[PDB]
């Protein structure tokens, strides 16, 4: 029945920033195409009196051959029209690690509970994603209440994600 083309996909109706900010731990992620944030992904959320949501994340990386360091990256949140859709300039703290500009979308979120977020690179001819990522946040380390658990599963299959994701560690890396 449903389609999986990005157009299509409903985002959190009137988002609100200030009630976003905080802290938000990676349970589950869909990893897109090349380089990416492996486990113990953290990431810190916070809008300025302008009304400029920006955030730090942190997690291992695996660079090439098997070098983990504990990147430190810093995205800054470019509105649009719609209010749970941005365009997320990202870049590390060193020089070295990956800089980039990428649609960051809320799917959903209840500022208290749980978040997803979604990220589509590179578009198919279809209206389908052909690169994206996904990421399930959660407000405690622990993961989510069952009733959380629940939309969000609902929402990684709106996506036509579902299946797809894979649990996130906090061993303590980072
Ligand atoms: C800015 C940032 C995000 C993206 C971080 C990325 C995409 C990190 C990629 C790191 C690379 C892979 C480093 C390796 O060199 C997330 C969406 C978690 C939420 C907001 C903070």
């Amino acid at each position: 029945e449903r389609d999986c083309r990005v157009s299509s996909f409903r985002v959190k109706e009137n988002f609100d920033k200030a009630r976003f900010s905080g802290t938000w731990y990676a349970m589950a992620k869909k990893d897109p195409e090349g380089l990416f944030l492996q486990d113990n992904i953290v990431a810190e959320f916070s809008v300025d009196e302008t009304g400029q949501m920006s955030a730090t994340a942190k997690g291992r990386v695996r660079l090439l051959n098997n070098w983990d360091v504990c990147a430190d990256m810093v995205g800054t949140f470019t509105d649009t029209e719609d209010p749970a859709k941005f365009k997320m300039k990202y870049w590390g703290v060193a020089s070295f690690l990956q800089k980039g500009n990428d649609d960051h979308w809320i799917v959903d979120t209840d500022y208290d509970t749980y978040a997803v977020q979604y990220s589509c690179r590179l578009l198919n001819l279809d209206g389908t994603c052909a690169d994206s990522y996904s990421f399930v946040f959660s407000r405690d380390p622990n993961g989510l209440p069952p009733e959380a658990q629940k939309i969000v599963r609902q929402r990684q299959e709106e996506l036509c994600l579902a299946r797809q994701y894979r649990l996130i560690v906090h061993n303590g890396y980072c």
